[PDB]
């Protein structure tokens, strides 16, 4: 059950995020039977070897924040921003962070409001050299500027 395995925790800011700031975090425990995980922003683009996603101001489509996903705990071979799945340990917990890398905003900076998007998480089994996707969900994610 992927819905019950994953939680998203937005970060709320009182001013514009800074380079390397965390926009939201992700926590999950791997269910029994899951061998690998993919975690990638929806609609990402490759830049500097990373899958860059956007959080878009829900009121003003011209304002958005770029970010990549960094793994902050849990064993396995995950390169920050990667698109592929990586092998995980069942019944153990993983945490990830959305890390700000830049964005589109007018000269006055970001407007107050919610900046939203989606994050794809997929679970796989790997049975005898065949990787099989067994669950996937595009989770709503956000950050806010007060």
């Amino acid at each position: 059950d992927i819905d019950s395995a994953v939680r998203i925790i937005p970060v709320n800011y009182d001013s514009d995020p800074k380079l390397n700031s965390q926009l939201y975090t992700v926590e999950m425990t791997i269910p029994a039977g899951v061998s690998a995980v993919k975690i990638v922003p929806t609609d990402s683009l490759t830049s500097s070897g990373q899958q860059i996603g956007k959080l878009v101001n829900v009121n003003n489509p011209d304002q958005n924040m770029n970010y990549y996903i960094r793994k902050d705990s849990g064993a396995g071979k995950f390169m920050a921003g990667q698109k592929g799945s990586f092998s995980v340990k069942e019944n153990t917990s993983y945490t990830f962070s959305a890390i700000y890398t830049g964005g589109e905003y007018p000269n006055s900076g970001y407007s107050s409001g919610t900046y939203a998007g989606h994050l794809t998480v997929s679970f796989y089994s790997n049975d005898n050299k065949q990787r099989t996707e067994i669950a996937t969900k595009n989770f709503p994610v956000s950050t806010t500027i007060s």
